[PDB]
């Protein structure tokens, strides 16, 4: 092992993207790694996507589609369904109706709201096994796969790493974090718990882990503000308007990316002593929740390992 890295950087999904290998003669994994997260990418993107092509066929015919984006809908409809439909995968129509986070963000009329919630509905995903296709029932219905999008990426890339002997990595999607082996000098890796209240980088504490997914989520990172009030990325499906509760920020531990990714989504419905108790329901998962006060909330799994560092928040 290498005390310095290889390490590789680049912008893609709209994020900064920085992979780092320390088994010395493995350097050029790094370009397979960003060679498969480029692939998957571009398949389920819709920023003309294999996601694209099953929207534009809604309510007319099914699509064909890859191992990869079959069992990435596959997964997000068990996501869909075990959150009662908070979280769901045909959102599209609403999320590319606000469309937060992109430079023509707007928050639509309520006409525009009522005419696509009848749209939203995770029941209307057809799959066929045999075929390997997608058919969504309705017309006007959209796929939206960006909530399971970077998890499942990087989930695919540490699956990349392993194929190639790789022992001792971090995988950093925009400030979601993957962290392989320990660190070169013997200890657990000392990952940062993400300050929601500061941009991806900043942190409230550390928590020690090793072959562990930490993820981030905050209400404060691409905001639309108009006319004094503030609408986030998370959208409730039964409303059309971002959810309303005390969570600020949650950062999920799991052994894998696309769990940490798609519960912590799912939870935002929830706030935070509701999804605290959701939490407590899935073995080998754990969280810490920030309150819009700056209070900090840990699952059981993690009392006595997480370590607040910032004065400003408070364990509650
Ligand atoms: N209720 C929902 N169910 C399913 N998908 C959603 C829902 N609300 C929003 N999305 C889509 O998921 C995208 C990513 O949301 P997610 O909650 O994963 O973001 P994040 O984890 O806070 O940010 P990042 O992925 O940059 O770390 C949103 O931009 C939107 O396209
Ligand atoms: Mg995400
Ligand atoms: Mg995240
Ligand atoms: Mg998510």
């Amino acid at each position: 092992l290498m005390d310095q890295p290889y390490s590789k950087t680049d912008f893609l999904m709209g994020t900064v993207v920085t992979l780092k290998i320390y088994d010395k003669g493995k350097e050029d994994v790094l370009d397979k790694g960003f060679d498969r997260i480029k692939d998957l990418a571009a398949k389920i993107t819709t920023s003309t996507s294999e996601v694209d092509k099953i929207n534009e066929q809604a309510g007319k015919k099914p699509v064909k589609v890859s191992e990869d984006v079959y069992y990435l809908i596959q997964e997000g409809l068990k996501y869909s369904e075990n959150s009662g439909g908070s979280f769901d995968i045909t959102i599209g129509p609403l999320t590319s109706l606000w469309h937060i986070g992109f430079s023509d963000a707007r928050k639509p009329s309520q006409a525009e709201i009522d005419a696509v919630l009848p749209l939203i509905n995770y029941k209307d995903v057809k799959m066929n096994d045999k075929d390997q296709t997608v058919y969504l029932e309705k017309e006007g219905m959209e796929l939206d796969l960006g909530a399971i999008a970077k998890g499942f990426i990087t989930d695919e890339t540490l699956k990349v790493f392993k194929e190639n002997k790789v022992t001792t990595s971090i995988i950093d999607l925009g400030g979601n974090i993957y962290v392989q082996g320990n660190n070169p000098n013997g200890n657990k890796w000392n990952v940062g718990i993400q300050d929601p209240f500061s941009p991806r980088g900043s942190v409230i504490g550390k928590l020690p882990e090793s072959n562990m997914s930490i993820v981030t989520s905050g209400i404060y990172e691409r905001y639309l503000e108009v006319d004094g009030k503030t609408y986030h990325h998370i959208l409730d499906p039964k409303t059309g308007y971002p959810f309303d509760n005390d969570i600020a920020g949650v950062s999920i531990v799991s052994k894998k990316s696309i769990d940490g990714d798609g519960l912590s989504t799912a939870t935002f419905s929830k706030g935070i002593k509701g999804g605290m108790d959701y939490i407590e329901q899935f073995e080998g998962v754990d969280a810490i929740f920030i309150s819009k006060e700056k209070k900090v909330y840990e699952t059981s799994g993690l009392k006595g390992q997480f370590e607040l560092t910032d004065k400003d928040f408070q364990m509650d």
